[PDB]
């Protein structure tokens, strides 16, 4: 009782929590959503996720693929979790979004290299 019956991995009903009072930011612009699904990682705790960054920031030094994440930044970390229907669904990232990383680092189109950092899913076709 939390997947909702849809087609190709889009939307799931999964966990939902109050990120900020008002709202999370991501990279100064304030999100839409205000709440997060700890459920999109497989993390166990909000630290947890903030902590993994540090891996992925040392990816720093290469700008091709760092501007890469740059969007995908709140995509991926801060997902958009909102409630449809009064259903707690979480947003995942499309193709595109992902996409992003792959033009720069082609190397990771779909291997074990740097899962860490990647934490994105390219071997299925979300496509939002």
């Amino acid at each position: 009782s939390g997947l909702v019956p849809r087609g190709s991995h889009m939307v799931r009903r999964a966990r939902c929590y109050p990120t900020s009072n008002a709202t999370n930011t991501c990279f100064g612009s304030k999100l839409p959503y205000e709440l997060s699904s700890l459920d999109l990682t497989d993390f166990h705790t909000e630290k947890e996720l903030n902590d993994k960054l540090n891996d992925y920031y040392a990816l720093k030094h290469v700008p091709k693929c760092w501007a890469a994440i740059q969007p995908f930044l709140c995509a991926v970390f801060k997902p958009k979790c909102e409630k449809i229907n009064g259903e707690d669904m979480v947003y995942l990232p499309s193709y595109e979004m992902c996409r992003i990383t792959m033009e720069p680092c082609r190397i990771l189109y779909n291997t074990t290299f740097f899962p860490k950092f990647l934490r994105c899913n390219e071997t299925l076709f979300p496509t939002k």
